[PDB]
């Protein structure tokens, strides 16, 4: 069995190997990469996403989100308070202001220590989930707006044609902006490219051990767990590496830098934080190996999770017994 300890693997594809996206995902899996829940892919030196980032300031962040924490430093939830619209140039200036800028630090480990000690005492503002892309149309390799669609994969594997679309999303971050513990919608893969700026630190639980994280979360967030049998789908709960280690939860960590891709694998729980002003692009995708995960994915039906249009068909076809309850939660 490849990668039996479920370590995060880092790949360096050649320019030739960077041509065929699906084939390379399957290669990484042949080496056991998926066992970790997360892999890093460093693009060949010949590749670029676009020519420059000098002209992005006029992008609008219609609904910046202030991420307000409640709890204790290592075990907390966050809620998202909506703020007035601002441009990426305005948001960049805000991120670099004295109130929001990254503190002085020695190295990534020192900054991680400071994040977990102090996160809850601040409310950073995140430009998340903005439909759009920063890949040049002429970038042919690993262009996240030109991937095969999940609807097409489902149709190829199972024969059923479905409605829906699959487009990328931009994320503008600042110091302490946080992504809560989650798997993807329908336990899909995700791919995330860090276009520019400061790093992103990731934590991940191997898919084979995801239920250990779920059981801890039910213990640590007992009101939330009574409210909803899949409350991690709400994407609000944080648990620190120290708390995970105290509770024996298997996990790994890695820091992504600008110019690097990360892939999350089906049912790989992940969480993390941004080091300073940055911009990432991410999208969900599927492979044949996903279908069994999609059929077994938990679902939130309490009303909180609310998701895209395109998840309807995935539930309807892969999980017909659950469909009527889930759709009520959507309505
Ligand atoms: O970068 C972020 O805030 C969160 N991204 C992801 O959870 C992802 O790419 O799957
Ligand atoms: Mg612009
Ligand atoms: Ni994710
Ligand atoms: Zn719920």
């Amino acid at each position: 069995a490849q990668n039996p300890n479920c370590n995060i693997m880092i790949f360096h594809p050649t320019k030739e190997e960077f041509n065929d996206f699906d084939k390379y995902i399957a290669y990484m899996e042949s080496q056991g990469a998926h066992r970790a829940g997360l892999a890093k892919i460093i693009p060949p030196k010949e590749w670029k996403a676009r020519e420059t980032y000098d002209n992005i300031s006029e992008i609008l962040i219609a609904t910046p989100l202030q991420q307000v924490a409640s709890g204790r430093a290592g075990v907390f939830t966050q809620y998202h308070k909506k703020k007035k619209a601002m441009t990426v140039g305005e948001y960049r200036h805000l991120a670099n202001s004295k109130k929001y800028q990254t503190p002085p630090h020695q190295n990534f480990e020192d900054l991680e220590r400071k994040y977990w000690k102090n996160r809850i005492y601040n409310s950073p503002i995140y430009g998340a989930d903005i439909s759009g892309s920063l890949f040049d149309e002429n970038t042919k390799q690993w262009n996240l707006g030109h991937l095969g669609t999940i609807q097409d994969l489902l149709e190829k594997e199972c024969g059923v044609v479905i409605e829906g679309v699959n487009t990328p999303y931009l994320y503008f971050g600042m110091w302490k902006t946080t992504f809560a513990w989650h798997t993807e919608d329908m336990d899909l893969y995700s791919i995330n490219y860090l276009h520019l700026g400061e790093p992103k630190t990731w934590y991940v639980v191997p898919p084979e051990h995801g239920q250990r994280l779920e059981r801890l979360a039910r213990e640590l967030f007992p009101g939330s767990s009574r409210g909803c049998g899949a409350f991690l789908r709400h994407k609000v709960a944080l648990i620190s590496p120290t708390v995970l280690k105290e509770n024996g939860i298997p996990f790994n960590r890695i820091t992504q830098e600008a110019g690097e891709f990360m892939v999350t694998f089906p049912y790989g729980y992940h969480a993390g934080f941004n080091h300073g002003f940055n911009c990432a692009e991410a999208i969900n995708f599927a492979t044949p190996r996903w279908i069994d995960y999609g059929k077994m994915a938990s679902q939130c039906s309490c009303g909180e999770a609310r998701v895209t249009f395109s998840m309807d068909a995935f539930v309807r076809i892969l999980q017909p017994e659950r469909y009527d309850l889930w759709k009520r939660g959507q309505d």
